[PDB]
């Protein structure tokens, strides 16, 4: 295989290549070798491929028509490492997911349903489902509009994304330790998985305010060591095995809001300070805000009602999460805004094997 | 039918050209008005945006470049080639300089698009470089009449091997300046140290690295942090701009500052190039032609090859670049490679 049809899209704040599953090799070794060559990996500059020399622009979506009930398309996310000959499918990316809906409609995997088309997506990495609402004026996708997200210039068509079946998707339960709060290394934390395994703790409990600049936190070795020691100590409690070399759980340091939101966060993913917050991590953090007695509930401003908009402040702005909660208190769905844009469509080429 | 009514588009081939990357267009496929063309190309790349997240640029000037190619009507020329730099974090598209790396993709692009017919197993493509008025001849491997990008050729800064693209340069004397020696005399002296103002494809100031207080072997960070050195050579550049017929070069990127030193790794010359303020990782393709041509001040340190076809290996930080000169300088040939990465249609949000 020396080529494959491919669409290059921006999905959220990430970028990568979108493939039909039938257009990629069935053998995972042959597939990974093809995608590495497509990106130009391994190479810190990715000069001989389509990767942008950054993990956020070295990503792949594998999309196929789904035989699952109620699901339109299956979606496999793959991170193509920039400077290593490694392609991984552990954990799912909620930004590349934003392009899956429009891509499936454009490719004919899902018929457009009027001027606005809802696409039910099965996320194969963690077995959860997202429903993306795509603008399809006159029966064809558009990527233009008045919606904006932090980290992307200008405005685009909105892609509301509703997540369900998120609780314990990676850890097997919403609270894998069975506790709303666990004391780890002398500090109270919440171990929670509502779409993305997270450790939620007060920024003040680890010696910062939680409003520091991303670059200042990224260079705070003492803080990173304290957080990492906690992350290693809860890997088994969260049913994640040995998390030494894993990118999970994400470390979420929370603080009361300062820009009008519900809560403020600084996220380490697990080592680098995030410029915003992960889309699935936002669902976990927002859900943690609703658990009484937890560090997030202590600092969050939670509105009343069955439908709560939880604006999560992060270094470059805020990401709002709409939580639908039953009369008992359980989060039945979470909806967040993303956008996408088809950038180039055609065929990617690699040198033959 | 079933197209985005709020976007525009054009056919485009994304290629690696040498150590650069960008989009290759047919001239007829872009808007004819400069302003409309520039807005389109900025949107193609996702500029302005330091991350270029909403476009095809790679958040680096070297991966935010454009080639505009068309069938030429100049005598002896196959295609005309306009190089355009799409700025990453500014709403700027410029044609002021000539990239000899994006040039490597032009030949194969022209053949794949049918601008030039394949003449057997190797195809010679005469390329008029409209930015500077120079002519380059690229020899493209076309086995069975089809362009190939696979082969045993290697260049520093690119992993693996690819099909060789030998690129011979003609009409390089005074590409940006009046003639080969813009000042009029060969070895002039500015601020006390002897230099050589020479333009044989890229306007340069050639001078001995010892005459400026360094050895010529330091690393990129150690030279770019050297405020003493950069200030000394910048004052040399700011005092030769009008003398090299370049106007006021305070805001320009030309001429390139070339600090020469004897070779260490077995090459011909070691050079440190400031382009004009950043320490160049390797060396510019056209800059290497000007430096190889400079070899009395450059002859101080040069182990010049012997025969009539000299392979001058110019040692730069990340390795070496070899410039074949035939002798009076007859031709200047350098090795490049290219690869077609993606082919299809690029899309932009409509301007309004
Ligand atoms: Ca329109
Ligand atoms: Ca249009
Ligand atoms: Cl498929
Ligand atoms: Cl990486
Ligand atoms: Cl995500
Ligand atoms: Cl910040
Ligand atoms: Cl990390
Ligand atoms: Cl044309
Ligand atoms: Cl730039
Ligand atoms: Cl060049
Ligand atoms: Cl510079
Ligand atoms: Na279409």
């Amino acid at each position: 295989m020396d080529s494959a049809p491919c669409m290059w899209m921006r999905g959220g704040t990430s970028k990568g290549g979108y493939f039909l599953r039938a257009d990629l090799p069935a053998d995972t070794a042959a597939r990974d070798a093809f995608l590495l060559a497509v990106m130009g990996s391994p190479d810190p500059r990715q000069i001989d491929g389509m990767g942008g020399a950054d993990p956020l622009t070295s990503k792949v979506a594998v999309v196929s028509k789904s035989e699952r009930p109620g699901i339109d398309v299956d979606y496999l996310f793959l991170q193509v490492f920039v400077d290593q000959a490694i392609v991984t499918d552990a954990q799912n990316c909620g930004n590349i997911l934003a392009g899956v809906g429009p891509f499936a409609i454009e490719r004919g995997l899902v018929a457009a349903s009027g001027d606005e088309t809802r696409v039910a997506i099965f996320m194969e990495n963690t077995g959860q489902v997202a429903v993306a609402t795509v603008r399809t004026p006159g029966g064809s996708v558009t990527y233009a509009g008045d919606a904006a997200i932090d980290g992307v210039p200008g405005t685009h068509a909105p892609i509301p994304t509703e997540f369900r079946d998120t609780a314990g998707s990676s850890c097997g339960a919403l609270l894998p330790s069975g506790n709303a709060v666990d004391v780890v290394n002398g500090l109270p934390v919440t171990l929670i998985d509502n779409g993305m395994p997270c450790v939620v703790m007060k920024a003040a409990d680890v010696g910062i305010t939680g409003y520091e600049d991303r670059d200042s936190l990224d260079a705070n070795a003492e803080l990173k060591a304290k957080i990492e020691a906690i992350r290693l100590a809860v890997g088994e409690l969260m049913n994640l095995g040995d998390v030494t070399e894993k990118s999970v759980p994400k470390m979420m340091l929370v603080a009361p809001p300062r820009d009008g939101g519900a809560v403020c966060v600084r996220s380490f993913i697990p080592h680098r300070a995030h410029a915003t917050i992960g889309v699935l991590g936002a669902v976990s953090v927002a859900t943690a805000c609703l658990i009484p007695g937890s560090p997030a509930a202590e600092v969050a401003v939670v509105p009343e009602g069955a439908r709560k908009t939880l604006s999560i402040e992060h270094p470059t702005g805020e990401m709002s999460c709409v939580l639908e909660v039953d009369d008992a208190g359980n989060v039945v769905s979470a909806a967040l805004l993303r956008t996408a844009r088809k950038l180039m469509d055609g065929v990617v080429f690699v040198l033959e094997h």
